[PDB]
């Protein structure tokens, strides 16, 4: 089932471009994908990532954990591509039973309506996405350079005009896929998408006001209180399975269910809109490249129901709150059968939804395919048909084997932390994040770009610097390191473009966030020294695999390395931070 009444003009058009080398590899290894032809590339993509040379010399203990050292070991090349394709990529879900699909409609259209209850939908303008252009942006394939070059040549608009008369009527050309697993496409297809879809985002459809599930425009200072606050309810255990590859498992159904949000639009927007759900959602042409003995090919692939990865516009966000609902549903015994619904059962959905919807939603924490439940008790844990016949099966476990939860929120797994209260010199209460510092490390050791200046990389790692000084300052090797770095780096070099991002006194972004601006902290006494702001205790702080005698020597020659730093980087002049303890 390839439709090339949808994908044809999209795949001729590649072929015209490459007729010379344009063939069918017999030996291709897609399963279930299909697959169409390739054509003779030159190979893109690296199998190094490139190293922070200056996080690297502030950090020199970690030269050896084997988790920061692997961390640098990206493989974009062909080789690499194919790897994770034919391990993570090249899978097949299940169609959902007759009765599931059923739940998920009805779920999905309760939704839709209640995230569109106090919101419009719009179509967002080439001028908002220009602005956006200017700053960090969501990653297409770049004909021009950069993007900032494509938005100022107006012979780009003309091919989003031609592209977008196209979707207009209902036919599709350019919106391609690359997986260079991540997949780019075309500025000018990321701009459409944006157009009929932004809304979502600029709009924050999924704020925790407006979606009450969801947490767009939180923070990661505030996601501990958000979860502290959701274990208030009465309820069982707090329940946060990670599913195995999301993306992968979204359905052709999932895809049919988000697109009700057209249903909620009107005029050429809802048909542009249409056209993203239909046109290159539902009906996707992908160009991958592949190593052969006769050099690396490109092949162009077809498929219906995954998603791609610049996030998802929150639609990642919206089938797992419908995914989440569904559970809790099955566990309250709202329904008894995925098989078949029964017309009975249909009703009971929808009073559930009427009478519990939005007390459902607001006991869950829920980012893209991230998330917490605090259910009504724990037969959800054990209420697992709907969401395996759905295909968001469960990371790590076995498929019928019930959800282990948690009855301390400070426990739960949430966006890749835990969350943990801690107790200020004056008695005040924190909730702060917390991961492995270990990770955090060897991720300020990479360089997101290659063939970078030693300015860029001296301002990434500022970067991380006032990260970890905002967010885990706790730390005590991180508190360090960041001082380190920051003194280091020019203190007037701006950081690479989040609150961790200007030349602003870190101690003044610390009160601002963590105190004025905290709606979790009644008394606005500011701190008025980092000697005043607490670590976590020396033991739970220990989490590190260094050595307690290269960390001791490393924190009392930190100067040296500082100074090391400093004459690389040239003449200038460098504030001397208050040393950690
Ligand atoms: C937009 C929002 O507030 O949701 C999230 C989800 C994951 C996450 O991981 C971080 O580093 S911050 C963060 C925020
Ligand atoms: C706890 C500590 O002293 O670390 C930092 C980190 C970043 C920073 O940016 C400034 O201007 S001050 C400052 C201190
Ligand atoms: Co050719
Ligand atoms: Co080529
Ligand atoms: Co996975
Ligand atoms: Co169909
Ligand atoms: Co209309
Ligand atoms: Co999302
Ligand atoms: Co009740
Ligand atoms: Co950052
Ligand atoms: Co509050
Ligand atoms: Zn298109
Ligand atoms: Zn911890």
């Amino acid at each position: 089932i390839p439709n090339l009444d949808i994908i044809g003009k999209r795949i001729e058009k590649i072929k015209q471009e490459h007729e010379t080398s344009w063939h069918y590899d017999q030996d291709h290894p897609y399963k279930t994908w299909a697959y169409h032809g390739s054509y003779e590339t030159k190979q893109t993509g690296s199998a190094s990532s490139m190293v922070n040379g200056v996080v690297r010399l502030l950090t020199k203990p970690w030269d050896v954990v084997p988790m920061v050292t692997q961390m640098a070991m990206t493989d974009t090349t062909p080789f690499g591509q194919q790897r994770v394709f034919k391990e993570k990529v090249d899978t097949r879900t299940q169609e959902p039973k007759e009765g599931t699909k059923k739940l998920m409609k009805i779920t999905a259209e309760w939704l839709w309506k209640e995230l569109g209850k106090k919101k419009t939908p719009r179509m967002c303008t080439r001028e908002e996405f220009t602005r956006k252009v200017r700053s960090n942006a969501a990653l297409g394939a770049i004909k021009w350079k950069s993007a900032r070059e494509a938005v100022e040549d107006s012979r780009f608009w003309e091919l989003v005009d031609k592209e977008r008369n196209l979707h207009l009527e209902g036919k599709c050309e350019t919106c391609v896929y690359n997986m260079m697993a991540i997949w780019y496409m075309w500025l000018g297809a990321r701009f459409l998408e944006f157009e009929a879809l932004g809304f979502l985002n600029e709009d924050h459809w999924f704020s925790r006001e407006n979606s009450l599930s969801g947490v767009e425009g939180e923070g990661l200072h505030k996601l501990g209180y958000i979860l502290r606050d959701v274990s208030k309810k009465e309820g069982g255990a707090m329940y946060a399975d990670d599913t195995a590859g999301w993306d992968t498992r979204i359905t052709l159904e999932d895809l049919k269910n988000e697109e009700m949000v057209t249903n909620h639009m009107e005029g050429e927007h809802k048909k542009l809109a249409e056209a993203i759900f239909k046109l290159t959602y539902q009906n996707k042409v992908v160009r991958v490249q592949r190593p052969t003995p006769r050099g690396t090919v490109m092949d162009i692939i077809s498929r219906r129901d995954q998603r791609g990865s610049v996030g998802t516009y929150g639609l990642n966000t919206f089938t797992n709150m419908e995914a989440q609902l569904i559970r809790q549903m099955e566990g309250e015994g709202v329904f008894k059968s995925i098989q078949h619904l029964t017309v009975t059962e249909e009703i009971a959905v929808q009073n559930w939804l009427a009478r519990v919807g939005r007390e459902r939603l607001s006991r869950m924490a829920i980012s893209g395919d991230d998330c917490v439940v605090k259910p009504l008790d724990d037969r959800f844990a054990s209420a697992l048909t709907a969401l395996n016949d759905m295909g968001k099966v469960r990371k790590d476990i076995q498929q019928w084997e019930p959800s282990r939860g948690w009855n301390d929120w400070t426990q739960v797994p949430f966006c890749s932390h835990h969350f943990h209260e801690l107790i200020m010199k004056d008695g005040r209460v924190l909730v702060v994040p917390c991961r492995n510092q270990d990770e955090l490390i060897g991720r300020a050791r990479i360089s997101q770009g290659a063939g970078w200046s030693l300015r860029e990389t001296a301002c990434l790692g500022k970067s991380y610097a006032q990260m970890w000084s905002l967010m885990y300052f706790h730390r005590r090797d991180l508190r360090l390191a960041a001082n380190a770095i920051c003194s280091a780096v020019p203190s007037h070099w701006v950081p690479t473009s989040h609150e961790w991002m200007t030349t602003e006194d870190m101690l003044t972004v610390w009160n601002r966030v963590w105190i004025q601006e905290n709606p979790w902290m009644e008394d606005k006494t500011p701190v008025e020294s980092w000697e005043e702001i607490p670590y976590l205790g020396k033991r739970e702080d220990q989490g590190s695999l260094i050595g307690l005698t290269s960390r001791a020597t490393w924190a009392k020659n930190i100067q040296t390395a500082i100074n090391q730093v400093r004459s690389l980087i040239g003449n200038e002049e460098y504030t001397d931070y208050m040393p950690s303890m």
